[PDB]
DNA sequence: TCACAAGTTAGAGACAAGCCT
DNA sequence: AGGCTTGTCTCTAACTTGTGA
């Protein structure tokens, strides 16, 4: 089904200079998660760990939160809620925390919350923002994507964006960034292909 | 049956500098939607996505709406209401929102409204106007045309115009633009043919 | 919709030596009705006169009737009732005698009856059998076919057979014959094409 | 889930000399249904017409029925009930007669019955046996397969057999035959590949 | 990773079949 | 009846994208 609205995807570094960072990987055919700076696009395998770094120029207040939400990238599909396909929603691979219909999970965080928006029908996953750990310069969140982009009855080969928002305790916007995502069996192969096709 | 009047088709950019834009496609025999600047004519396949861009020089007020209506292009046919043919009206391919007789649908918009004008008998489809992200420069609406121009008992090979009007909440005119439409099996082939014939 | 059964099409000359005959026409591109002995197939234009000759070796009893019924030729379509398309059913071209949904009409016979079979849902048209007018060797019935084979939502390019049955006053079978029919804009052209393709 | 038993697949021509026949098709990459005598295997596209001929040496009694049932061909999978995948079960493409979970449908038969066996949990589809006329030599049933062999969460790339049984009015066995089935996007390509691999 | 399985898209070309000067 | 309009089919080939020894 459809949402009545479309979440904004405009980059907004905001008062805290909020930026995203990604690990440097290359393109071994079967690498588990790899980011293309050229495409601003993450290529990852289903259910595998996807590190996303949060960088700020100055620390936001205690109670700040970090939300992730997927939307379809193509305008004609933007109003359709991104969710898991009928098969994966039924295979019971929940980690005890995530509802079965949610595409994006956060792993390794007991304070994770999953939201099914009463008004927009959009799914999202939120964790408290924690400043960087000793001497590290950034905060890392580990996401999992629970369907392939290709999943019939779900994303069905349509590209998505992940929107990461920094919010205050009330849900007010503090910052926003986004990246494209392809969940696929062969992230290395597929990243290479799409990068090659930039010239075509 | 016939309407008592004919909707105006005169271009009117109005106070907000309202213009239309179209995606740049070429003419692969079986492309789904392609626009000819030379003919100001959209060539599209039945039920396929047809993106139309709304450009304004300045943002209209909240509550502004965008209406689409088809009329026959030829003067002798202008008073005839454009509607779906008897076969397609009966094939039940409604998206739950559009009445079966309406030629033009909007896809991916929960706030769509379909009007069967009590006085003029004309069909139209309207959605709220939404300003672009302050990143994008225009707003895109996705239309679907639900019969071929050739449909016997419907358009019956007669060309139509789509009239796009920008209206206030009361239905008062703020701006108007229009383009010719051919719904056909082979948009690319047909666009090429008609453009070639410009010289003939 | 579908019938629960399929009418038999087996030739049965029966006790009266019942055979069909057709006029000798050739293949002028736009001839109105032409019969191919090679294909046992009539090619005719929509609503035009199609003469069919009834030949018998001996005269059946007074009260004998002649029924015509169409069925789809292809096995997968045989259970589907042959009827007019949605457009032609609605165009009101009835001769005051034929129901609008019936494909086959008889012209020039005040004693024609149209049957919509309560059990099989099949349409048919029946007239009283009349022996040949003094000196002629056969009885001619003039049929009209009220859709093209190509009509979308009706025959939809599927070939049909016309089954002609000689019946007693109770509807018991006395004899049966059949021929394929194509209703088309250009019977002469199309007959020639199908005959040429016999070698291919 | 699993059945407690496995339907027999042993060929049994029985008292009436029950045999199957198939149409002669070749291997155009995108043909809709093609049978390989070498593999005794039908290759067909999802939801497309699959003609199966029933041949008998003598006519079974009125009330005889013809049942079709799918089972997995591989022994380790044989106890698993063959059914549609979660996606296709939910896409609502029912013809008003078939339950959404059934893989095999019969098209064009108003007397079709769909059985969900209370004890074995197996799905099957059955129609009354109808003799040919004394013109045709066989009776044809038109099946549709409503998932690809590859469907994730359903057949999941596992080959199936279709078992066709001739039964009396009580369900007692009169005859049995079977053939392998692959439902796939490119029956011609795939048939050619598997036939070539017979030598490998 | 490679080799292969198996679905989807885009051409092109050849036709199919209505229209009307 | 020619010539053209306009929908449909085959076709092949490239490509997409998952699987597994
Ligand atoms: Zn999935
Ligand atoms: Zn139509
Ligand atoms: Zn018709
Ligand atoms: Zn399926």
């Amino acid at each position: 089904p459809l949402s009545s609205s479309v979440p904004s995807q405009k980059t907004y570094q905001g008062s805290y200079g909020f930026r995203l960072g990604f690990l440097h990987s290359g393109t071994a055919k079967s690498v588990t998660c790899t980011y293309s700076p050229a495409l601003n696009k993450m290529f990852c395998q289903l259910a595998k760990t996807c590190p996303v770094q949060l960088w700020v120029d100055s620390t936001p207040p205690p109670g700040t939160r970090v939300r992730a939400m997927a939307i379809y990238k193509q305008s004609q599909h933007m109003t359709e809620v991104v969710r898991r396909c009928p098969h994966h929603e039924r295979c019971s691979d929940s980690d005890g925390l995530a509802p079965p219909q949610h595409l994006i999970r956060v792993e390794g965080n007991l304070r994770v919350e999953y939201l099914d928006d009463r008004n927009t029908f959009r799914h999202s996953v939120v964790v408290p923002y924690e400043p960087p750990e000793v001497g590290s310069d950034c905060t890392t969140i580990h996401y999992n994507y629970m369907c392939n982009s290709s999943c019939m009855g779900g994303m069905n080969r349509r590209p998505i964006l992940t929107i990461i928002t920094l919010e205050d305790s009330s849900g007010n916007l503090l910052g926003r960034n986004s990246f494209e995502v392809r969940v696929c069996a062969c992230p290395g192969r597929d990243r290479r292909t799409e990068e090659e096709n930039l010239r075509k």
